[PDB]
RNA sequence: CCGAGGUGGUGGAAUUGGUAGACACGCUACCUUGAGGUGGUAGUGCCCAAUAGGGCUUACGGGUUCAAGUCCCGUCCUCGG
RNA sequence: CGAGGUGGUGGAAUUGGUAGACACGCUACCUUGAGGUGGUAGUGCCCCUUACGGGUUCAAGUCCCGUCCUCG
């Protein structure tokens, strides 16, 4: 009985999710995309994350792959899955790959992005889609001051208290920060994490933009290797994992990543 | 005991709600609207709408004005008020204004926003915020297509049956048909609005960056004058009141419109 | 003696009246698991008989207001030289 | 030079995707303009369902078989 194994594109919405990894008392992505997915297969399918996201952290350009005996033709892993899917989780694209790929291993580099609304009034639209910051907002100087984060570092005082990887290192791609309307989007791209870091770094970094710290204030943190120091961690509320690396070998489909409207 | 009479830019997501309209056994904006404003001015207080919105409808340029004697600061109005607001519902701005101002009847033009999603595949993100559209668009044969709508014209085609009088006349100030990555944005605006009038443009106006119809079929079905050779309606799930107007002698603020990222 | 200050078990917050304890650590039991930590769920306060849905809680009783840890009046305090 | 049988009607459903969208009628419960129009909710079983039985698939208004029809 021959396998197969393919890659999807799992794009959600974890306004009314636990996160992705799997439970048993609560709702979770995988568990859902494993439940259809196998519906489909019909063979009880296990599914490999390729980054997994935390609670209520939205997701456009998540991957997984998982084997599978059945031969499916290809409109059933897109259409014929989704069709299975809440509407908050469904799917981009499918592509067959080989054993030597997987979406966690295979990973050169992930990318997120994180949406700020910065604004003395809370927003109703995408209301579980985007972080609300009253105080007034510089995206020139968060800018400015996130670019010392660029490059191997050691992101201890970045790191969450506890983790799993082993060293506090992490090699940062870019890191960009910008504004549409009275929106401030952090985009920001390295070969792996740690930790909520992410979710530390905007959050220390909005700390700066709103001159509650100086600029240099980052670096500072930074190379100070210690996390009580700095600003406390950003609602999971607006942090998109929008895209991961794979080699080229592998070829997956690249589509926008937004979200939404959002430019690449 | 005097008086006053203050606007409120209210914005919304019909995603979870039965339309603008109050209603009885059921959720309807107003009803909260109303339910929290008043709590805060003390004293049963009702609202008049600008522009009606149906069900599922979203709204971010909603403009509202109700009398009142209590004589709230005006923190009240901007945050009191959203306080007790559900997420989906909440204020942007507050101004007092003039006997002479009537946020329905001083309106001088409504603006709305269709945003269609057009990619074989479900969307996840803003589920329940963009219309899902399999079939390619084209946004150049649209928009053309689209431009003989400008001007004073007999909406009958476009206008929802039940009718006898107040004219299938409306003067289109402009409809330009974009597209914002795989999005297809339809930005329309007009002195005033025949029932359904939007929701059914883009209907039809989807046919024909589908190439189902050929690029006059639009001004054909127009001077046709009859509903029934028209596509079918449009989805509520993508319609955004996105701006309305008024005399500058009221003075009203202009924020964004988008909705979302969406520029002006 | 005039002035500082009193928020859970801790560290540590709260758009400058908006509507609590954000972020984190530490423990009680629970879940996955096999008990590798990590990851989730409830607590870690007080009542309403339990049930339940909830309600009261920011040193303690009063007041102001549509709304108060956040303005005001005092009660017990905890200090600064 | 033509071919069919989805609710009270018309009349649509990606590539076999997971049902009646849209519009008319019909009954409710509301409902300001101020010339009186609008909102929402209901409109196939009973305490599964697209003439009705089959077959194939993870998947069936949607392909194959049948049965009773509608038709040129």
């Amino acid at each position: 009985p021959p396998v197969y194994k393919i890659a999807l594109g799992i794009e959600y919405d974890g306004s009314k999710y636990y996160g992705w990894q799997r439970q048993n008392e609560v709702r979770s992505v995988q568990e859902k995309l494993e439940k259809a997915l196998s519906q489909v297969a019909n063979e009880p399918i296990t599914v490999f994350c390729a980054g997994r996201t935390d609670a209520g952290v939205h997701g456009t350009g998540q991957v997984v792959h998982f084997e599978t005996t059945a031969l499916r033709k290809d409109a059933a892993w897109t259409l014929g899955v989704n069709a299975n899917l809440p509407g908050d989780i469904a799917v981009r694209w499918v592509k067959t790959v080989p054993d030597d790929f997987h979406a966690r291993f295979s990973a050169t580099a992930r990318r997120y992005r994180y949406i700020i609304y910065n604004h003395r009034l809370r927003p109703a639209v995408l209301s579980k889609g985007v972080t609300h910051f009253y105080e007034p907002l510089d995206a020139e100087r968060m800018h400015r001051a996130a670019q010392c984060l660029l490059g191997e570092n050691d992101f201890t005082s970045f790191r969450a208290v506890q983790c799993q990887s082993r060293t506090p290192w992490r090699n940062v791609m870019h890191i960009n920060v910008t504004r549409h309307g009275p929106y401030v989007v952090v985009d920001i791209k390295a070969n792996a994490f740690v930790h909520h870091m992410v979710r530390n770094i905007v959050g220390s970094l909005m700390e700066v933009g709103a001159h509650n710290q100086p600029e240099s204030w980052i670096a500072e943190l930074l190379a100070a290797k210690d996390r009580t120091l700095a600003a406390a961690t950003a609602k999971a509320e607006g942090l998109y994992l929008v895209a991961v690396d794979y080699p080229d070998r592998y070829d997956l489909p690249k589509p926008p990543m937004g979200p939404l409207f959002l430019a690449d």
